[PDB]
């Protein structure tokens, strides 16, 4: 129940996908972005706090997570934000583990598809709500069940 996000970008063919790992449940949130800009940043945030529950958001020192513009998004949107990897072991661990899964699944699906947004989203539903325990959580179950805790 920390709903601590961080952010990083990433490239896969070439396209650029901007990443974002719940370092709790290990979910993943991810979209296609054209360039890498804190313009481009800031829907991709204002899509992730609109879509999930972020307390705090983290991140390396890249002028595109660092610009007044994020910095003041976070602010108006309550949300605590810092920057330096690792945040620290445990959550660093979680996100390039899901940055591997993410490339993998992305992998998997990329032979169905045409674009990768498309993909992308398929790889999205297959980490974080089909893959998980035998008879245990996905990332989607462990996050739903913090969020649950939290919108009673």
């Amino acid at each position: 129940g920390s709903h601590l996000w961080q952010m990083d970008n990433t490239h896969w063919n070439k396209t650029i996908i901007w990443v974002a790992v719940e370092t709790n449940s290990g979910l993943v949130e991810a979209q296609v972005i054209p360039e890498e800009t804190a313009l481009q940043v800031a829907l991709c945030i204002l899509q992730l706090i609109q879509r999930y529950t972020v307390l705090h958001l983290h991140s390396d020192n890249g002028p595109c997570f660092t610009a007044h513009r994020i910095e003041n998004l976070c602010k108006y949107l309550g949300i605590t934000k810092t920057t330096g990897i690792p945040y620290n072991p445990q959550s660093q661990g979680v996100v390039e583990r899901a940055h591997r899964d993410l490339k993998d699944r992305l992998a998997a699906y990329q032979g169905d598809c045409e674009t990768v947004e498309a993909a992308l989203s398929l790889a999205l539903v297959s980490l974080n709500k089909k893959r998980g325990g035998i008879g245990g959580h996905t990332p989607y179950e462990i996050y739903l069940e913090s969020e649950h805790t939290k919108y009673q």
